[PDB]
């Protein structure tokens, strides 16, 4: 343990963005080389706040803050205002450096990530939680910055739901995966966002705001605690026919599920919309609903139960499948609109994602059943070394590395070292939650 | 005729009177209830025959149902939106907007605020005046539909990204994302809001439409284009559309050499390759297909003409979702099962909208071809909602009678066959 997590530790350093002599974030993968994410800076993040070492952290937090827009956009291919870039470069081309940011504008997809500013909020109250102090949140730039922030994603534009509506493709996964509407990864992630903006919002002229996030809060949690839940109960209440959606039985694999399904275990559906169950179990989701208690206590178990009693088909040899089942046949025409790249069992398209075993660690610490990751960590470090810390895996139990894999990825190696560390001490659930 | 006498008379009976004063049409006669994109066709008709009062009124309370703040909260409408439908609450009187609150799906349809600028235009025209379009309160009006569509959120694209069931077609079938009915109706509406907003004061609207209406007809006609030059390209091997992701043998085999269409939706790994008529329609009326293309839409509704128009004119779509396609895009609504309602059901109101488009593509008999198809039946059957089937020959599985769009859809078809000059009103 000791050797691999300083293997893990010295690749981790190495992965450090410098902007103006100053670290300000970790590079995607290590060998553009100038280019950091901020999706995948949390891992890295989160172990930098853990060994005390707060200034990165916080740099990060002030040079994204000020690549937001902080005006209305009415032009089109401009990013919408309040968001967050996906990813930021330095540019040091012209004598002096500067920060480039990413929002999608010329990306295959011209759609800004919405996860970003979600975990730019977390990562902010980790910030402050790990400093034991507010200061930073308070100062009037970041109460403007997470204003922003809460502002678009609180306001209705034609979906009233209190559920987050948004395009395919706008999160960890950013391609066609059928992931429009109220996908549940967004919707987790809104409602972590919402618990930790109220935390840190000052209310003297923030009143609205404020207000709306206390209102959406329980709505969004009873929402999603209702609506969201697959269980064995669930599919006969479908099954037997009043309700906020018309879910019809047809649509749905409902013999499949209750096979699938262990007598005591359950999850939270992938997307509900009018008309609309996506029954696939999403992980990140799922997970981060644990740690940020949206899930109740026995949904929590009922979840980890699953990922116990499914282990080959949702860890398999490498934790942990970033969604399954696959998409196949003619619903993966239909659906991914033929996409090569996630054929089944690979990339977005149930492939197999060793980051998301930070939140695996997390949950399990979380739900009182540390030994589930313990069993994930093991088998990951019998691989991710000798592999050299892969992006992904693909094929149905994780075997083979990534066909577009990238080696050294960052948060490999900053979700493994976080995933021993969260093991090491469960108080450190406290900085994500 | 007795058919354009009885037709007449359903119309004049479907008024909706508030205050004593007339404020819209109901749906279908049988009902205290006024839908925006249903008057639509009764308000052309009223303004053509002169009785522009009753689209003054409607356009003023409908002004009043507009949220002007900002919304935050859940189950509330957006700012700026204009709702589905009002009804007057006769238990004094006042008028009850629905904006989906509780509804089925809880959505304000989009298509219902674009139709609202396409009628404050119409009634400035054929008023020969533009008093009522530059009070304040109108310009305002005009000004917060125009800031909700411009305004980018996650999509920056120029279209119009919405969920699904957000238009005439308010249920799922698979119209999420960049709907061509949408984008039309959106473009035809920036040219309407161009024309009618005062420049002083509302610089930051005005600047932005001028900027997005280029870039969104540039959008439309390259990337929703489709044609055998398209089908050959997509074949061969930008939004990366594979070909085992269409029916491209069905739609090689059923596209005319000379035909084309503007696709239903387009994304990234995402081509609807069905056929939607309203968005193509208006396409031609507000000239967002280029000459060219109108002419090839014209071209294979002829050459199609069992297949779009049958027994009833015309198909909402074309064709029905069926199969597993069936079950994965609109989740088993029993509503819109193949070849009925949304899901390539039949559409007499979308008449006047062929009609409208064959006098401006210069091919009128197409109109008079409708016509006389609609003439045979409609009166019989008392004026259907919509019909069912892949000929349209069966009156719609839950379609309401004396529904007023299929009423005022008939009459306005010929009103436009008869005086080609109206066109103005909607261009």
């Amino acid at each position: 343990n000791d050797i691999i997590e300083e293997s893990a530790w010295e690749a981790l350093e190495k992965s450090i963005l410098y902007y103006k002599g100053r670290p300000v974030g970790t590079v995607a993968a290590f060998d553009n080389y100038d280019q950091c994410f901020v999706r995948d800076f949390v891992s890295s993040a989160l172990i930098f706040l853990i060994k005390g070492k707060t200034d990165i952290v916080r740099n990060f937090l002030e040079e994204t803050l000020k690549l937001q827009p902080k005006d209305r956009q009415l032009d089109a291919y401009k990013p919408g205002r309040g968001l967050i870039p996906a990813s930021f470069k330095v540019v040091s081309d012209n004598g002096e450096e500067y920060l480039e940011a990413d929002f999608g504008e010329h990306a295959i997809a011209r759609v800004t990530p919405v996860d970003s500013c979600l975990w730019w909020i977390l990562l902010l109250r980790a910030y402050v939680v790990a400093s034991k102090d507010f200061s930073l949140a308070y100062q009037p730039e970041f109460q403007t910055g997470i204003r922003l922030i809460m502002e678009i994603c609180l306001a209705n534009r034609f979906d009233m739901y209190p559920t987050l509506l948004v395009p395919d493709g706008a999160c960890m996964i950013d391609r066609r995966l059928g992931i429009y509407g109220h996908p549940l990864e967004l919707q987790v992630l809104f409602y972590a966002a919402l618990r930790a903006a109220r935390e840190m919002l000052i209310c003297q002229g923030n009143q609205d705001v404020v207000e709306a996030i206390d209102n959406r809060l329980p709505l969004l949690c009873a929402h999603i605690r209702q609506h969201y839940w697959i269980d064995i109960n669930r599919l006969n209440a479908i099954y037997r026919f009043v309700n906020l959606f018309n879910i019809y039985v047809d649509s749905i694999p409902y013999y499949e599920l209750d096979k699938w399904l262990p007598k005591k275990g359950g999850y939270l559906a992938g997307n509900v919309g009018p008309s609309q169950l996506d029954t696939r179990f999403f992980a990140l989701g799922n997970l981060m609903a644990i740690i940020s208690d949206l899930a109740t206590e026995e949904q929590s178990q009922a979840i980890m139960t699953l990922i116990e009693d499914r282990w080959e088909d949702l860890v398999g040899d490498m934790p942990m499948k970033i969604c399954y089942p696959a998409l196949e046949n003619e619903e993966y025409r239909i659906v991914t609109g033929c996409d090569p790249k996630n054929i089944p069992w690979s990339y977005h398209n149930a492939g197999s994602w060793p980051v998301l075993m930070w939140m695996l660690a997390a949950a399990s610490v979380k739900a009182g059943k540390p030994y589930i990751a313990g069993k994930a960590i093991e088998i990951a470090q019998a691989r991710l070394l000798e592999d050299e810390w892969p992006e992904y895996y693909d094929g149905k139990k994780g075997r083979l590395i990534g066909k577009q894999a990238r080696k050294y990825q960052t948060w490999t190696i900053a979700g493994f070292l976080l995933a021993a560390e969260l093991m090491k001490n469960p108080s450190l659930l406290s900085l994500i939650s």
